[PDB]
């Protein structure tokens, strides 16, 4: 069911944005959309927002966070009434 | 002045809730950097509120949201 | 198929996000999501993307810009 | 003075170089982008919204590069 990664990165890292991408096209879970913002001169907070089950977005967070220049990666999870 | 994301689901049939929020949001005195909903069905809405304040005024924004008639749920996300 | 309402509105104006909300899971369309940020102390600038029929699509572009308070709202479409 | 603008892209995310390559003339651009929202719409096309402010020059050129690149199948500027 439903979740939101939120994502601190680099910025200064290249080819992150486009390797983030990539995990996230080839994600079994299904991402709704992705926002990102500036968070100072060097840091970029970015928010994931997908639906899927338990294991395919653990993944997916354990994918994201193992890049490098991602420097932060927490998890938010609902299930339900 | 630290940074956090607050997810929140909510019935937006709850009238009033919606610009609740946005009064506790102002009053806060923590300033919301920018936001993304996504209307899930007819009952239920994730918003993901981006925003940034000192710790005890991002602590108290939980606390005011969660408590509130028509929000189902709302987990808060340092960024430290 | 695919598109996008960039709307601008007041902020001061209340229950105006509460009334676009109504709208959009009102709406036919499917609205994948939407952002906003503050453009200024009193304007905001929401970006909605959304999929669906050019009626449908034609019809939430109306609905909105009609609501008072929204003071501008343009679409951009593709095939 | 410093105006805003959203700009909508879509583009092939395969088409590699192309994501850092718009990284790229973003910040060179001398205009600020304040936030960007991406869709995946299937295998091979991204929406992105991306809001951005600066001289209505700069942001003209930014639709100008950006529109002409090498997997960018889409992109139109909304003035505000
Ligand atoms: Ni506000
Ligand atoms: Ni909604
Ligand atoms: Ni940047
Ligand atoms: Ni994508």
């Amino acid at each position: 069911k439903i979740a939101v990664l939120v994502v601190i990165y680099d910025h200064h890292q290249r080819e992150l944005n486009q390797r983030m991408i990539d995990i996230q096209h080839a994600s079994g879970t299904h991402v709704l959309c992705t926002t990102h913002i500036h968070m100072d001169e060097h840091n970029c907070l970015e928010t994931i927002i997908l639906q899927g089950n338990s294991f395919e977005i653990q993944r997916l967070q354990l994918e994201i966070g193992g890049l490098r220049g991602v420097k932060f990666a927490k998890l938010t999870k609902a299930s339900s009434f």
